[PDB]
Protein backbone atom coordinates (compact mmCIF):
# COMPACT_ATOMS: atom_id res chain seq x y z
CA UNK A 1 0.00 0.00 0.00
CA UNK A 2 0.98 3.65 -0.19
CA UNK A 3 1.06 3.58 3.62
CA UNK A 4 3.65 0.79 3.73
CA UNK A 5 5.61 2.59 1.04
CA UNK A 6 5.60 5.63 3.32
CA UNK A 7 6.91 3.54 6.24
CA UNK A 8 9.73 2.33 3.98
CA UNK A 9 10.52 5.86 2.82
CA UNK A 10 10.49 7.01 6.46
CA UNK A 11 12.94 4.33 7.57
CA UNK A 12 15.27 5.61 4.83
CA UNK A 13 14.88 9.10 6.30
CA UNK A 14 15.88 7.71 9.70
CA UNK A 15 18.91 6.03 8.15
CA UNK A 16 19.97 9.42 6.87
CA UNK A 17 19.52 10.95 10.31
CA UNK A 18 21.70 8.25 11.83
CA UNK A 19 24.37 8.67 9.16
CA UNK A 20 24.14 12.46 9.40
CA UNK A 21 24.68 12.45 13.16
CA UNK A 22 27.66 10.14 12.76
CA UNK A 23 28.98 12.49 10.06
CA UNK A 24 28.64 15.53 12.32
CA UNK A 25 30.76 13.75 14.93
CA UNK A 26 33.37 12.98 12.26
CA UNK A 27 33.39 16.62 11.08
CA UNK A 28 33.87 17.90 14.62
CA UNK A 29 36.79 15.44 15.03
CA UNK A 30 38.46 16.56 11.80
CA UNK A 31 38.29 13.05 10.29
CA UNK A 32 37.77 14.21 6.71
CA UNK A 33 38.22 10.76 5.14
CA UNK A 34 35.21 9.55 7.14
CA UNK A 35 33.24 12.70 6.34
CA UNK A 36 33.85 12.14 2.62
CA UNK A 37 32.36 8.66 2.85
CA UNK A 38 29.40 9.71 5.00
CA UNK A 39 28.65 12.48 2.44
CA UNK A 40 28.60 9.93 -0.38
CA UNK A 41 26.33 7.69 1.75
CA UNK A 42 24.00 10.59 2.54
CA UNK A 43 23.71 11.62 -1.12
CA UNK A 44 22.58 8.12 -2.06
CA UNK A 45 20.16 8.10 0.89
CA UNK A 46 18.70 11.46 -0.07
CA UNK A 47 18.37 10.49 -3.74
CA UNK A 48 16.54 7.31 -2.68
CA UNK A 49 14.24 9.08 -0.20
CA UNK A 50 13.46 11.81 -2.75
CA UNK A 51 12.43 9.30 -5.41
CA UNK A 52 10.31 7.29 -2.95
CA UNK A 53 8.45 10.39 -1.71
CA UNK A 54 7.76 11.30 -5.34
CA UNK A 55 6.14 7.91 -5.87
CA UNK A 56 4.00 8.37 -2.75
CA UNK A 57 2.89 11.83 -3.88
CA UNK A 58 2.05 10.59 -7.38
CA UNK A 59 0.06 7.67 -5.90
CA UNK A 60 -1.87 9.93 -3.56
CA UNK A 61 -2.73 12.09 -6.60
CA UNK A 62 -3.93 9.09 -8.62
CA UNK A 63 -6.03 7.97 -5.60
CA UNK A 64 -7.56 11.44 -5.28
CA UNK A 65 -6.44 11.74 -1.64
CA UNK A 66 -6.56 15.53 -1.55
CA UNK A 67 -5.36 15.93 2.03
CA UNK A 68 -2.43 13.60 1.55
CA UNK A 69 -1.50 15.45 -1.66
CA UNK A 70 -1.54 18.80 0.15
CA UNK A 71 0.69 17.56 2.95
CA UNK A 72 3.03 15.73 0.55
CA UNK A 73 3.40 18.86 -1.61
CA UNK A 74 4.36 20.86 1.48
CA UNK A 75 6.80 18.19 2.64
CA UNK A 76 8.45 17.64 -0.75
CA UNK A 77 8.96 21.39 -1.05
CA UNK A 78 10.73 21.44 2.32
CA UNK A 79 12.70 18.33 1.38
CA UNK A 80 14.20 20.47 -1.41
CA UNK A 81 15.17 23.14 1.16
CA UNK A 82 17.01 20.48 3.12
CA UNK A 83 18.52 19.00 -0.05
CA UNK A 84 19.76 22.42 -1.16
CA UNK A 85 21.36 23.03 2.23
CA UNK A 86 22.98 19.59 2.07
CA UNK A 87 24.40 20.24 -1.41
CA UNK A 88 25.90 23.59 -0.32
CA UNK A 89 27.42 21.69 2.63
CA UNK A 90 29.05 19.21 0.23
CA UNK A 91 30.49 22.14 -1.74
CA UNK A 92 31.85 23.69 1.45
CA UNK A 93 33.56 20.41 2.30
CA UNK A 94 35.12 20.24 -1.16
CA UNK A 95 36.29 23.86 -0.80
CA UNK A 96 37.79 23.33 2.66
CA UNK A 97 35.47 25.96 4.19
CA UNK A 98 34.77 24.60 7.65
CA UNK A 99 32.95 27.78 8.69
CA UNK A 100 30.38 27.37 5.91
CA UNK A 101 30.22 23.62 6.52
CA UNK A 102 29.33 24.21 10.19
CA UNK A 103 26.68 26.76 9.19
CA UNK A 104 25.02 24.58 6.57
CA UNK A 105 25.05 21.62 8.98
CA UNK A 106 23.04 23.47 11.65
CA UNK A 107 20.62 24.78 9.02
CA UNK A 108 20.04 21.22 7.80
CA UNK A 109 19.36 20.08 11.37
CA UNK A 110 16.80 22.84 11.95
CA UNK A 111 15.09 22.34 8.57
CA UNK A 112 14.78 18.61 9.29
CA UNK A 113 13.61 19.17 12.87
CA UNK A 114 10.90 21.58 11.69
CA UNK A 115 9.55 19.16 9.08
CA UNK A 116 8.85 16.39 11.57
CA UNK A 117 5.32 17.28 12.64
CA UNK A 118 4.38 17.24 8.93
CA UNK A 119 6.23 13.95 8.36
CA UNK A 120 4.13 12.34 11.10
CA UNK A 121 0.96 13.98 9.74
CA UNK A 122 1.53 12.32 6.38
CA UNK A 123 1.71 8.86 7.95
CA UNK A 124 -1.75 9.38 9.45
CA UNK A 125 -3.19 10.85 6.24
CA UNK A 126 -2.32 8.11 3.74
O1 LIG B 1 15.00 13.80 0.34
C1 LIG B 1 14.46 14.44 -0.57
O2 LIG B 1 13.26 14.32 -0.89
C2 LIG B 1 15.24 15.44 -1.43
C3 LIG B 1 16.75 15.38 -1.35
C4 LIG B 1 17.61 15.06 -2.38
N1 LIG B 1 18.91 15.14 -1.93
C5 LIG B 1 18.94 15.55 -0.61
C6 LIG B 1 19.99 15.77 0.30
C7 LIG B 1 19.69 16.17 1.61
C8 LIG B 1 18.36 16.34 2.01
BR1 LIG B 1 17.93 16.88 3.78
C9 LIG B 1 17.31 16.11 1.11
C10 LIG B 1 17.58 15.70 -0.22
Amino acid sequence: SVKSEYAEAAAVGQEAVAVFNTMKAAFQNGDKEAVAQYLARLASLYTRHEELLNRILEKARREGNKEAVTLMNEFTATFQTGKSIFNAMVAAFKNGDDDSFESYLQALEKVTAKGETLADQIAKAL
